[PDB]
């Protein structure tokens, strides 16, 4: 029973806690265990959901937070009706208004060295990238940001505000150098 564990637990609600043990089961791991992915998970949950959450009612569906076999089945059915091509791996949204998937990335690292890292792993020239770190900076794939700038500025407060509770709990640096 880390303070990780606790802390989590009391700073997501109680849907994304058990998306993400869901999530960790599924792909052989243990949240009790490997805490700090457990709490990266949880955040990057959050920050898709409060992503759909911006822009208008019908404009995203959700792929992150589906089971695996699931997830799999919508991307199919978005790529047999709108003809775009099946990416590699599973994005955590599709945009309805641009017509692309997109897939969100939250990182304790300079915005700069994740970018790139998931643009080589995705190998996939179509699918968005959009980055945010628990510093304010985001970067997304062709400079373009997707939403506006309330609804993105509103997850990079959420998101330092993660930070803090962990570093008064003496849980970030810790937290940092595991990623
Ligand atoms: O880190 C992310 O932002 C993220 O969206 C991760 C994922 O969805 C997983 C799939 C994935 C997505 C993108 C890339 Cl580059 C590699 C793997 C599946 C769950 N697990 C992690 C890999
Ligand atoms: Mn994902
Ligand atoms: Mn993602």
């Amino acid at each position: 029973g880390s303070h990780m564990e606790d802390f989590v637990r009391q700073c997501f609600n109680p849907m994304i806690v058990e998306l993400a043990e869901k999530a960790m089961k599924e792909y052989g791991e243990d949240p009790k265990i490997e805490t700090n992915k457990f709490a990266a998970i949880c955040t990057h949950l959050e920050v898709c959901f409060m992503y759909s959450d911006g822009g208008s009612k019908h404009r995203f569906e959700i792929i992150e937070g589906r089971d695996r076999i699931m997830a799999w089945t919508v991307v199919n059915s978005i790529c047999n009706t709108t003809g775009v091509e099946k990416p590699k791996f599973l994005p955590d949204l599709y945009d309805y208004k641009e017509n692309r998937f997109i897939d969100i990335g939250v990182t304790r690292r300079e915005v700069h060295i994740y970018y790139l890292e998931k643009a080589n792993k995705i190998k996939s020239e179509k699918t968005h990238i959009h980055i945010f770190s628990f510093t304010g900076e985001e970067m997304a794939t062709k400079a373009d940001y997707t939403l506006d700038e309330e609804s993105r500025a509103r997850i990079k407060t959420r998101l330092f505000t993660i930070r803090q509770e962990m570093a008064s709990r003496s849980l970030w640096d810790s937290f940092r150098q595991s990623e």
